[PDB]
């Protein structure tokens, strides 16, 4: 059985005394040590290579991903450090006045991070970006009129990439691809950005510096204010001394595709995994959208994309949702 | 090419920028940041694994074992922590006055190894450790008289094993297995045990608490003094707590163990090795096997295997060298 390999990986390396205290299973030793064991075998498709390069490449950047403390490649089983409860989003659901300074320490780890020397990872180009917005088309236009309006697609597509091609320069960097509030952990007893706990960073990519940055700052799962976004784009610009103009034209580009493709990646969450919580947060990513295709940037593409995407009315949502 | 590899693994970790400056291959960064890649390719039989798991667990002990900065198992190669160039054995040529402060920090580390609970390694059985001492039949015996004198080894392994059964209980540890001054770096900036830097741990074994400690203080290579020894015994004895007697007897039946294997060694080092230096330490290492053939544990099998194994005279050290 999985039982028996996660005991034997366990007591292989020294932690048969520990016991489960119920992927991301929680460890204890018998005097109240701390593990996370992960559970991702291969016969089911999983690697844990990619976790573990990542966490270290973090790691020796004075970044708070996890230290693998056991590894077993084969069968596709870890033992990492826990990081313990605090997400980001529990802390500031109990105290709200801790949001700006919470969301400061996870910009000040981003201008870290873009600074660093990049792993050779898979590259978030132009074409790649704007084909990833195809979810807008295949899941969300196709849960609510049935079609995929594949005409409109292929010359959006087209266009917004040489709008992506055109706003988004300089060396690309790490990105974690989720980097939100809700895969953040606060770990007070460390100094300035290691407080900053970090998990899910597996699937990295190199892309722009705009991208975790539009991530959490039009988080869709939460309200985050007007003036939070604000001012860490002012500190993101202040810190790292990019040219503002084309930071602030690359964000608004690069919000537009990234609300895009979550307006599909949550259709498809309610209508494929049964999830319809994801649907009340469509009018939110909606309005950011429409709001990044204002920019000037986005003119050429703008007018013919909200034509072929439907504007989330409360019977599109029903339709979403059911 | 093996360079080409090297260099894709390093471009893929973020580490292209990084300079060679000349297995163990010493890399600096631009800046002069410190790392070593160990290159020991599949193909040449070599395995990251253990080295991985090892250093993992010893760290897990806030042991001063190398971080793993990047590996690559499938072409055998990691990039590590550089612990630096101070050798106990350079440390202690400079400054003699170091010794017994640099050895307590030593048995300090084995102090707190062998509290910590083990991993699932190969194990030091008596029957293996009679059957390791072989080596001063086939190497050292035969490099000097031209036979393995088989039936006094059969004989002797048979007994030796019993008296092994006999001398040595308690739970095992883990032992490093080359545990002496050569292996061990200072790191003064660091705390306590800590500072000793270990490396060549990567084919540790379970076994006997006095293991690593009689490689450590009856060191072949070293003339350690009969104080440093006498005294760091005892403060093993008062840290642990052991049975004072039988860790005696058990350290003196390792000692002939150890003692006796390393013949086999340094003749083999020698004769197959084109080494005869090694030679040189015979006669340290024969006083050691005699004086423990002298404890009354051994009486059974001391007449016996003197009898059986030439003793280091001037004609036969050239004939282990020549
Ligand atoms: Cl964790
Ligand atoms: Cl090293
Ligand atoms: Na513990
Ligand atoms: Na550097
Ligand atoms: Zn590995």
């Amino acid at each position: 059985s999985r039982e028996d390999e996660i005991r034997d990986f366990l007591a292989t390396h020294g932690y048969a005394d520990w016991n489960r205290t119920p992927r991301y299973q929680r460890l204890r030793s018998p005097t109240g040590a701390k593990a996370v064991l992960m559970d991702w075998s291969p016969e089911e498709g999983g690697d844990t290579q990619p976790f573990v390069d990542l966490a270290q490449y973090l790691r020796n950047l004075d970044i708070s991903a996890p230290e693998i403390y056991a590894e077993e490649h084969a069968r596709g089983l870890l033992l990492i450090e826990d990081l313990g409860d605090a997400l980001f989003t529990e802390v500031i659901n109990n105290d709200p006045a801790q949001e700006m300074p919470l969301y400061r320490a996870a910009v000040d780890l981003l201008i870290h991070l873009h600074d660093a020397q990049t792993p050779e990872l898979a590259r978030l180009d132009p074409e790649t970006l704007s084909e990833m917005t195809r979810l807008a088309f295949s899941e969300y236009r196709y849960a609510i009129l049935g079609d995929a309006a594949e005409d409109n697609r292929k010359r959006f597509e087209h266009r917004f990439a040489q709008i992506l091609s055109a706003q988004l320069e300089g060396d690309m960097v790490f990105v974690h691809r989720d980097f939100h509030a809700q895969n953040l952990l606060w770990l007070p007893e460390r100094e300035g950005l290691a407080r900053v706990g970090v998990i899910d960073f597996q699937d990295a990519k190199l892309g722009h510096r705009a991208y975790d940055l539009v991530s959490l700052l039009q988080d869709a799962r939460r309200d985050v204010p007007a003036q939070v976004e604000a001012q860490m784009i002012d500190h993101y610009i202040q810190a790292t001394g990019v040219d503002e103009s084309h930071f602030r034209s690359a964000y608004a580009v690069i919000a537009v595709q990234r609300n895009m493709r979550i307006l599909g990646i949550f259709a498809r969450l309610s209508q494929r995994f049964g999830k319809r919580h994801y649907i009340e947060f469509v009018p939110r990513v909606w309005a950011h959208f429409e709001r990044g295709l204002a920019h000037p940037a986005l003119a050429s593409a703008a007018e013919e994309i909200l034509n072929a995407l439907p504007a989330p009315a409360p019977e599109v949502l029903e339709r979403l949702r059911a």
